[PDB]
């Protein structure tokens, strides 16, 4: 049962997003732009994963929509306090879509990531997730990727499906659901 009540003043939720903001803030100057985030998505990640041009474009559209949802825009430098305010708005919007069974931006981003790794179908193997964790940088420890797979409910083949990862991500990024704690092992607090 996905937790839908927000916990935006909990220091653990704040710290999770500050950890991610600093991870996005490559030069350490306390500011990030949508340009930087889309370059990470397309020039770095999709290139290394050998995504097709169509896949790369779809993933880029999803990343653009997701981070515009938390107030970022091309040419706009955003610092952490405003980024966190944006995340509150994003979470509020996403949870209302989820409750109405309207596709969320986090689900659509997930569909784009999973499609790059697609035999059949809408699943990711542990080896594929370990590669993603290194290439995205969100989880470069293969042990942390292993923990993700232990944490989640996997399919019959031991693979992860986008429905499961979506439910986990709602709890991890938006509501600080205790059921999502540990989703990224020790890699993301
Ligand atoms: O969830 C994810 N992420 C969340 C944040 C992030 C960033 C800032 C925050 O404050 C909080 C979270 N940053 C990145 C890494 C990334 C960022 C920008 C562009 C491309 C990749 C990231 N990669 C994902 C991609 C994903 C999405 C849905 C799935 O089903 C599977 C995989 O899996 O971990």
């Amino acid at each position: 049962a996905v937790k839908l009540k927000t916990d935006f003043d909990n220091p653990r939720w704040i710290k999770r997003h500050k950890h991610m903001f600093d991870f996005l803030d490559i030069n350490g100057n306390g500011k990030i732009t949508l340009d930087e985030i889309v370059s990470k998505a397309s020039d770095d990640i999709c290139a290394k994963l050998e995504a097709t041009p169509e896949q790369t474009k779809r993933h880029q559209v999803c990343v653009e929509a997701f981070f515009r949802g938390c107030g970022m825009e091309y040419g706009k430098e955003i610092a952490f306090p405003q980024f966190l305010d944006g995340w509150k708005q994003l979470a509020t919007s996403e949870l209302k879509k989820w409750a109405r069974n309207e596709p969320t931006l986090i689900r659509e981003w997930g569909d784009a990531v999973f499609d790059i790794f697609d035999d059949g179908s809408g699943t990711i193997t542990l080896d594929e997730w370990k590669a993603f964790g290194k290439i995205s940088g969100i989880s470069p420890s293969q042990e942390d990727c292993e923990a993700t797979f232990r944490h989640c409910d996997l399919d019959n083949s031991g693979d992860l499906d986008v429905d499961e990862m979506t439910r986990q991500h709602l709890g991890f990024w938006y509501t600080l659901d205790p059921e999502a704690d540990g989703l990224y092992g020790n890699g993301v607090p």
